């Protein structure tokens, strides 16, 4: 009946939605794996390409929809010299210092068109010959990157394949000052997660354009899986032999608090899980103690999340983690009209006992 009791209530039907979840990834799993191993046996550029697994669902936090699945397919290209295309760091356009990717070259510059356009000419063949799963490949939607495979296990699963990019090269200049986990995971982890490559995934700036169509964005899917889950102070935070915390509670409770809003509200298309997942990295590196994410405050640090997200979206201001100068609350990517929509929201949520939970 109580407020707490009732927090406690949704995380146990989150935890019932994991079950279907589970099942279907195993089939996407399958596929997956098929689609991979044909892909590297067939001579082309893509033939070194791996599954990267990262996103909601290897991070333990995919709490919906167990017919959509986000698969990223890495693929490993030296000698990438980098352009901002934002000075920000928002997005970049990849050149080279034989080339294997020539082919996909508009003058000097990488052509995510042309080199997309390969990798879906490609996987459309080889998913043919898969023939004892029911799997297609969606049709191309223009200023959709993705190429989709739906899987019929008898019911549909769309599964996103995502090309990316790994540089092995040091970091962009334009991270320099972000992934700030020095207070809480401290300077020798930062130090080696920036050892690690990076990712670049296509994605169209829309504006002034002329590179429209050839932009791509930084990608840090590896690292923020290990900091989901290594997230605490203490390196025994969630195992058997350590404390329980409350940290990826929240992170799914506000996800689903979203998504339940976005599904009414057609006013808050904007927003999206990665809002919500920069969010609570700024509120982890806020509040670093394990201590403050005891499970028994499981109200409470929920609702310091929801204050902190109401100030973001009160001030307009969202720094990506990793690349500091990017907001992606600016006025220039989301409305002015749709934070104070999404603030009225959240508030009527908190003050009433989140009846939109109860759905
Ligand atoms: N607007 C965005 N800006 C930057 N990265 C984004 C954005 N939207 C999604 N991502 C990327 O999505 C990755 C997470 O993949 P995932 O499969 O969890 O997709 P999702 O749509 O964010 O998740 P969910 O299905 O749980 O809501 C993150 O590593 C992040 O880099
Ligand atoms: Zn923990």
């Amino acid at each position: 009946g109580t407020g707490p009791d009732k927090l406690k209530k949704v995380l146990d039907k989150l935890r019932l939605k994991r079950k279907d979840i589970s099942e279907a990834a195993e089939t996407v799993n399958k596929v997956v794996e098929r689609l991979l191993r044909r892909m590297q046996k067939r001579e082309s550029e893509f033939k070194g390409v791996e599954q990267l697994n990262t996103g909601s669902y290897y991070e333990h936090v995919k709490i919906s929809a167990p017919n959509q699945f986000n698969v990223m397919f890495k693929l490993e290209v030296p000698r990438i010299e980098l352009q901002e295309y934002y000075e920000t760091g928002a997005f970049y356009l990849v050149k080279f210092k034989g080339n294997p990717l020539s082919h996909f070259l508009e003058g000097e510059v990488l052509s995510a068109t042309k080199m997309l356009s390969k990798f879906r000419k490609i996987i459309k063949e080889e998913v043919k010959e898969i023939k004892d799963i029911d799997v297609s490949v969606e049709k191309e939607k223009p200023g959709s990157p993705a190429v989709t495979l739906l899987i019929r296990n008898p019911e549909e699963i769309s599964v996103d394949i995502i090309l990316a990019l790994e540089s092995k090269g040091s970091w962009p200049i334009s991270t320099k000052e972000g992934l700030p986990i020095q207070g809480w995971l401290g300077t020798k982890v930062r130090t080696n997660l920036r050892r690690e490559p990076f990712y670049l995934v296509p994605k169209n700036a829309k504006d002034g354009n002329s590179f429209q169509g050839e932009t791509w964005r930084l990608s840090f899917s590896h690292t923020e899986k290990y900091i989901l889950n290594n997230h605490g102070i203490e390196k025994t935070c969630c195992e058997s032999s350590g404390a329980k915390c409350c940290r990826k509670e929240c992170l799914k409770l506000m996800k689903y608090l979203l998504e339940q809003l976005k599904k009414e509200f057609q006013e808050l298309d904007a927003f999206c899980s990665y809002h919500v997942k920069t969010a609570i990295f700024h509120m982890w590196t806020q509040d670093p103690q394990d201590s403050q994410w005891d499970p028994r405050n499981l109200s409470s640090c929920f609702d310091k999340l929801l204050a902190f997200f109401l100030e973001c979206l009160r001030t307009e201001k969202l720094d990506h983690y990793f690349i500091p100068k990017f907001n992606l609350f600016s006025q220039e990517l989301i409305d002015r009209k749709s934070k104070e929509f999404l603030s009225k929201k959240i508030e009527y949520e908190r003050n009433n006992g989140f009846p939109i939970f109860d759905k």
